[PDB]
């Protein structure tokens, strides 16, 4: 409950950590598509939004960037919220996979919602029946509520490039169709289209931190008081972000940082400190694992300083 | 050189083995598409064609059926014949894979030409540049020469069903595209189309046995004297049929039968006894491994009786 | 901080859950050795020990049983406590493995301290230099402090049976020696002996719950006020128990229960509710995964009722 | 039947190939034990022994060296010869494994007799009941018959070093014991001892080539006319040498050379040309795969020149 004693002083520490992370210039900006290669390796922003509704930003916190995989926890939350744990998990697993890297697990289901095959299946469960345009509007609405109506855009350029370039996602798409992993009567190619769109949704560190804070606040948006996601949805999302949100670094991350988080190839890291605050770190240069270098650094420092680790 | 002493007497033994195999009624006729489910489980034919040009058939040896995977050795032979060992193998491996069942190997190449991913890549190497209609005519011509101009048809029904149903081959198709496994400028979807057509080519035990005899005769068609395939092509094809031609039964088959062979889901088994004869066994009911039950039985008996095993 | 409002009332709920679990009669009592087969499938005990020092038991909470794998978290805590995170992890990983089931990971290290290969390596790090008798006394002392000097015995019968029967642990032992996984100059066979002894240490639900409470209390024994383990040791142990403490059920467990726990083939389940209490459930009949049936049931019920899940 | 036209001229070609291979100075002499590191990288010998009984040697063909893995085909032949295909294969598989590298396969049996786990199991089947000294004498006798009584020694130094250093073979030993892979009442540690001895048996290129010729001659020693191995034994051995005799190079070897062969860490390569001749190439420097560099080179050249490939 009693988060941080003095928020203003906490703010001062965020800035120090931010400054320290700024010195980390390693990594490479994703470049499989021009829309990602465009970004400057020097962009670096950190936005905080407590359960209180208190805000604080430092760095490039108003420059829009694509959620990419950061959207995975979000659409999963939405699915559980509208369909419940039981139904959703008839189509997707609940744990980290081994590491080469099969699309399905022992039961012919994607290992979890945080890997592509999983996110693709989860995408096929949301608002079934209506057209893609409607489904897309539906999720945008949902993301707006989580962000307390702050910035939520869309990158058509990214969407177009992701589609006419995601051969691997199509491989996954057909494979899942082959294994009957989708709900009866699913238009697979149409689902991949919806999936590419969701990955192309844009946010800023500021609006994203509010989304994170909503998850940190048991499903209530810290700046509107509104209930956006069901308790069940939030807990599931957090559990999976804890164990599968940082790609191949998930294990190390859970051990050293101990916080629910989710990274994206755009350089973002959606971080959550349960009952305390939500955060969004962003910096285009990624490491071998695919996580934002400055972001990973900052997260370690934050936990070592404020003792935020799940088991402190 | 000195094959079998008396061919007429050998013929009498073929009939006995054929009759013995006829008692084996186990297995299930493939049924993932209606064109295969249609077949009667009782169809059973065995055609022999020696290096001499001597023929002999017993059973349903004139009922057309699709080559399916039996065409894999054949198109591979063609590729090596027109492009040479070195070039072809820049795109496909030369050995059996482990067993779950990755599309690519350590070097991002399909393990060998006998598995789907391999056959698909091999298909992309033949007669590059021309349209599919032309490529198809080209291979048909080639198959005719191997069969000494005997029956070589095409099943449009099978082709159509294979296409609008091969989700797994499409998964493989996109995956290979993703890993840059095809030659520069390959139209992947167009290649899968050519691949489905090749699998739909029809033969009879009689015309197929002539094809096998051509491979048994170092590349010369036993009934026309013509050189159809280069020595290099024939040896490669035989080596791979020896180790990867019977799906997951390849190991057992190489150990107990010791002959170059290739099975197909239609129930066919293209068998080759180097410098002696070519054969084609056919019977729709397959076992767990996917091989023709009567066919597998007959092959074991043939080797136990005539001591045809590679190492006798 | 504010654990449960009224402990006496909480006690009443424990008894209800205990009674409910009692109806679950499935599973099989381990029987690879007679010392385990001896146990009655009806034994069922649950002991609670809060951070306050408040106690409560129900069922067979005074019948001694072997820790078996339950000792893994405990000796790991000890290693980190005396050697620090960095040193210990030069020899053992920090995450769940895939699932067949290799002894080592990508870096030739046991995946984590909760699997046999890991526990064996961890065992080789404790009190290096002294003889086994001394090492054993050292750990017993440590376990006594964690249990606030309550019951901590030893089963010579189990120890003897485990040794002259653990062919697989010996396979692991030699393999690790082969891969130079032990500290310079380690007597491998001697280490396996120490390992078998540690698995043979006996506790009761009551003394074990105190051990769990010590971990729940940041390293301080709830009934002596003494500092037994360093904060670093406790946090590491808890993180790994969260992700690797329930064998192949770890994933499901982390998702549905969300609590640090560790099971043992004797039927015990060391459970920990951070900053609230420690617990020890015990019931010999195990499920396919190897976890106590009644124990697994009880744990699910406890979290569904008291909302103890890490992310509630 | 009609091997090579003129043997004397063939001899002249062997010398040319031998000379050509001599220029290949790559590779590293095994050095996990001093008894192997001792060898000069320049040693290079090639001995030929036809089915006729005609001999020819070039290079260091009288310098003794350990069979090491070259003994695997030989003891397997012996097992099949005394127990028959059926019995032997209740304990060991018949095919190449995948590639990390599990000790057992799907049925809990070593994949084949050519890998360590397999050879160890095969070793436990020979002359059961008698003591190791007797078993050893028994196999020595057998090897003498295959070598037409030519050089067959023993390296006690190698044996001692292999034992007090084969941690991995012990891991395999205990693992197999754990999976009940040995015949009822097998003294596992005693079997590993017999296994280390068999690997320490010494031969020269000359005596080994005679052993190979015996296999090439359907089980009859070319220089004594005696029947040493049953036809069944020889065919099985050859089939497995064809597919599993060159470690991880087996696939490539079967494709490009197409001859039954078996390599050893001492630098030897037991080669067999069915119904023509037996050979033994030896040169201490091995490649990444573990095969003799000069040996591999020579074998390729031999087949390209004399068209000895199984499918020429
Ligand atoms: N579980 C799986 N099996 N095969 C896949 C394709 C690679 S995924
Ligand atoms: N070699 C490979 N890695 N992943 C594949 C997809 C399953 S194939
Ligand atoms: N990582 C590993 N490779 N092989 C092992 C033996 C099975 S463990
Ligand atoms: N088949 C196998 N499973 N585990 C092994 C130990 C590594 S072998």
């Amino acid at each position: 409950q009693s988060m941080i004693p003095d928020f203003m002083s906490f703010t001062s520490h965020i800035d120090e950590l931010y400054e320290s992370a700024k010195k980390q210039s390693g990594g490479k900006v994703a470049d499989y598509i021009p829309q990602l290669a465009k970004f400057s390796p020097d962009l670096w922003g950190v936005s905080v939004c407590t359960v209180d509704g208190q805000r604080h930003s430092t760095g490039d916190t108003k420059v829009p960037f694509c959620l990419q995989s950061c959207v995975k926890p979000l659409k999963y939350a939405i699915a559980v919220n509208d369909l419940g744990t039981e139904y959703v998990h008839r189509y997707v697993g609940k744990e980290p996979s081994g590491l080469n890297k099969l699309f399905l697990n022992e039961d012919d289901k994607p290992h979890n919602p945080m890997v592509n095959a999983g996110a693709i299946v989860v995408t096929s469960l949301i608002k079934q029946g209506v057209n893609n345009a409607e489904k897309f509007d539906y999720v945008m609405q949902f993301l707006n509520k989580m962000a307390g109506n702050e910035y939520v855009g869309f990158s058509n350029a990214t969407f177009q490039s992701e589609r006419e370039s995601g051969d691997r996602n199509f491989a996954i798409g057909y494979y899942l169709k082959e294994k009957k992993c989708f709900p009866e009567g699913t238009d697979m190619v149409g689902i991949l289209d919806f999936y590419f769109q969701l990955c192309s949704i844009e946010v800023t560190c500021e609006s994203a931190s509010v989304m994170a804070a909503t998850l940190a606040n048991g499903g209530f948006c810290p700046i509107t008081g509104e209930r956006v996601l069901s308790p069940e949805a939030v807990r599931n999302t957090l559990s999976l972000m804890h164990s599968c949100g940082m790609y191949d670094f998930s294990g190390q991350f859970a051990f050293h940082v101990g916080l629910p988080a989710k990274s994206g190839v755009a350089g973002g890291i959606l971080l959550v400190v349960p009952n305390v605050m939500g955060m969004m770190c962003w910096s285009p240069p990624l490491d071998k694992m695919g996580n934002s270098v400055k972001g990973i650094h900052f997260c370690h420092d934050l936990v070592s300083l404020c003792n935020f680790h799940n088991y402190d």
